């Protein structure tokens, strides 16, 4: 199994409807709006690293609010 | 009390829109353009975290000509 | 109740013993050792903003072990 | 004369007493420990650039607690 | 030869666009969708500086999809 | 006298026209695109830092294909 | 199969020695010495992300040429 | 010819007597000590990129009071 924290930016004032979206998807456990460089904190997890490749790939990086990300894996 | 130190950046043409808005604020005890990757700095103080968080996440983040912020919180 | 994430840089090969030292906090609600610029992901929830500055300046920033800590509250 | 805002990051646990020594020094104006990649925030006012740069090489840069900084100066 | 790495990041929902433009390109070596901060990482080689100027500015930096990128050329 | 160099981020594509549109600019001596981080570095001369700050307001920041500056003056 | 870049600072006119300490790792596929923030860059593969880590660990950070890095897995 | 900066950082106190062994070099063009997170910046020309190469690596580098540089290649 895998488990990793996803740190975002949003665009300034979408981290909450970004935020409802995430939380919304299965691979989404926790979801926090955050104060600091990053907007939220996900936290997430999958099978294997290909699925949260796929995560990241499919999901996060089609969302436009979302403009930029540090993933970090569990180990 | 809570007190914390805003990094913003603005939409180009609007920093001085911003600060005008911003020195109207009764929260805002001070707020300077500066050099950068960011274009202003503002300090501003709350009754309590609660209503930090109301104000930045309504009165700071959705004002229009921001795109981008980073909130440092003081003890 | 005042939730944040606190990333954190540990001296090498001290994770795993930082990490267990946390576990036992009971402030601390999870804590991952992971892959990246930051050596660990810490969930912390302490009853007041004024008891969080203090865990984090009297008891977290103390500990031998820890070289850096970047605190992220949550909205 | 000119003014600007010092972020600076401390070894850890060491932020406070720097906050003190540097409270004590006439250029400084105010001075915080915050939250995030930073641990202080200072706001500094001199004469002159030439005495800004005197001041974090004479008294900043030669404290061995502070370990970075980054300034940005207030238009 | 000058041979050098492109960091890039493309609009949301368009890296594969932007993959399937490079992995056509004579000039691209190797292409990955990376984590983090950058979407790719392409290294490209071209016969001389004056070459690799003319690509980055009107095959790289004009591309639709492209918003900004880091290029880092080697010895 | 005051000189500076200012190292700019621009939107993808757009460095050579806002080169141009500097390099017309009395205050400004020298401008170069340039592979790295940044996108354009350019040299700058004022009489005053009043004017130096007059000329990142008013002019660069006004700009909206400049995204990101840092500047370093002369001392 | 893992396969990850890793950007790297090496103390001032170490980073070709240190290249070629590199070259020598089996993990190692490909090495270059960049110009830019980093100054060398190094294209890593291994069968899993725990041997990933041990790399960067039992090697990379045990390199005292080596200063910082920064890990861009490749999806 | 090719034309780069190089962004420096030099050990403390150590800035002028650099720029002097700088700019008596024939590959320097224009030297600057600045106020900021670089030290120097630093304007160079050879005739070749190969040249350059050598210059930065052979030579630049290999000063005892040079401690980062971040050269950016002119377009
Ligand atoms: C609520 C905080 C927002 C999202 C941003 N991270 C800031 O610190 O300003
Ligand atoms: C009290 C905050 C400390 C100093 C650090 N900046 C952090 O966020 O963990
Ligand atoms: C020509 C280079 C462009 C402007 C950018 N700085 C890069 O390195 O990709
Ligand atoms: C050859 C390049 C060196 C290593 C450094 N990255 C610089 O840009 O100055």
């Amino acid at each position: 199994m895998v488990t990793a924290f996803i740190l975002m930016v949003t665009a300034a004032g979408k981290e909450r409807e970004v935020m409802e979206k995430l939380l919304a998807m299965p691979e989404v456990k926790e979801a926090y709006v955050v104060y600091g460089e990053y907007d939220l904190i996900v936290k997430v997890e999958t099978d294997t690293l290909k699925d949260l490749d796929q995560f990241i790939t499919e999901k996060i990086r089609k969302m436009p609010e979302i403009q930029m990300t540090s993933t970090m894996i569990a180990i």
